[PDB]
């Protein structure tokens, strides 16, 4: 026999939809002895900038609790079928669901609490454990560290700027670069919903014994595969799935500059075993690729030349500036950070997206900022 209790839970929160919206909360409560209660409710707004999930019946005892914001409808059901905390947090979410209209998927860490029988248990309603009263319903705060923080399950990638410079080599002067398009390649399109620790890794491994492969990478544009297969190259392997949200045309009125792209974690950039001609710095790490028209003046020429529709590809987070003036190598793409990429174009790009021609002719500076 198991005793009954009630649970109400408050989360910390930061009308056009925004990347901080919390529309729904899915709560998984897993007793240490094997019982589980999982439910989804609309998040109720609160005057203090927190949001609540109203009392729900659960069982008494020690339990592990995790909160997911903005789970897609089908994910809500998958989560409700979890039998244990590991299957819950390992639930696979899909990138194509991550819109400001849904709200971005976010999760808490796994909480450990003791639920008291025959009473209202609160999580997140006070900064200390103990008996409290909320709207005349007395009960007990069982977590005691303020409202439960949520961490986004996506990262934000944007091109902050793209201008010209000259190479030391100096066969020529750069004259201009006009941006036409920005897109993302090798975006992991799947992720775990939550991590055990706060802001922990939720990245899905690809290939090996997993069932994720090339179609689970997402890409903003597709290219011709015949006669010259240009949809693949040293920079990008596999037939990846097109997702229109991962490309943006640059037009004066609706710019590609500062447009944010949302992606899941990718630090491993796995390719299939046995692939040829793999540049491991690019394939299949998430890339930001720009296309535009580059104009230069050759040494001693009367006039300049414009190469139209040149590409420049960047592996996102190979080297980052973080905490203002610190540096990290191999940071790649991690959850709940904003990546601001500034490009210095120093020569003509490639006519094709996934291989260079002679030299990359681009230098990139990537700032990473925690998100909001
Ligand atoms: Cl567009």
């Amino acid at each position: 026999v198991l005793e009954k209790a009630q649970l109400a839970l408050a989360i910390k929160s930061e009308t056009t939809p925004t990347d901080a919206d919390v529309n729904t909360l899915t709560v998984g409560v897993f007793g240490v002895d094997g019982w589980s209660v999982i439910y989804t409710k609309d998040a109720t707004p609160n005057s203090d900038g927190t949001k609540d999930v109203g009392p729900q019946e659960v069982y008494a005892g020690e339990a592990h609790v995790v909160v997911v914001a903005n789970a897609a409808p089908v994910i809500q059901t998958e989560l409700a079928k979890a039998k244990d905390i590991t299957d819950f947090i390992e639930t696979t979410i899909n990138l194509s669901d991550e819109t400001l209209t849904k709200g971005l998927t976010m999760s808490s860490k796994v909480l450990d609490v003791t639920l008291v029988a025959n009473t209202t248990n609160y999580i997140g309603y006070d900064d200390e454990v103990g008996d409290i009263t909320v709207k005349d319903i007395s009960g007990k705060e069982v977590y005691g560290a303020g409202p439960v923080p949520l961490v986004r399950d996506v990262a934000s990638i944007a091109l902050a700027g793209a201008d010209i410079g000259n190479p030391e080599n100096a066969n020529y002067e750069s004259k201009s670069f006009v941006l036409k398009e920005v897109f993302i390649a090798s975006a992991k399109g799947v992720s775990s919903v939550a991590s055990t620790e706060e802001w922990g890794t939720i990245e899905k491994d690809f290939f090996g014994d997993t069932h994720f492969g090339y179609l689970d990478y997402k890409v903003g544009l597709l290219f011709l595969t015949s006669p010259n297969n240009i949809d693949e190259g040293s920079y990008k392997k596999g037939l990846q799935t097109k997702y229109d949200a991962l490309a943006k045309k640059h037009v004066e009125n609706d710019p590609a500059l500062n447009h944010e792209f949302y992606v899941y974690e990718n630090t491993k950039g796995e390719v299939k075993s046995g692939e040829s001609n793999v540049n491991e710095a690019y394939a299949n790490h998430t890339l930001l690729i720009v296309k535009g028209d580059y104009t230069y003046l050759p040494q001693g020429a009367k006039e300049s030349i414009t190469k139209e529709n040149c590409y420049y590809a960047i592996p996102v987070g190979e080297e980052v500036t973080i905490d203002g003036t610190e540096k990290r190598s191999k940071f790649y793409v991690q959850r709940n950070y904003k990546y601001e990429i500034s490009l210095t174009i120093i020569g003509p790009g490639s006519e094709i997206p996934y291989d260079p021609m002679i030299s990359t002719n681009v230098s990139a500076s990537v700032k990473v900022e925690p998100w909001n």
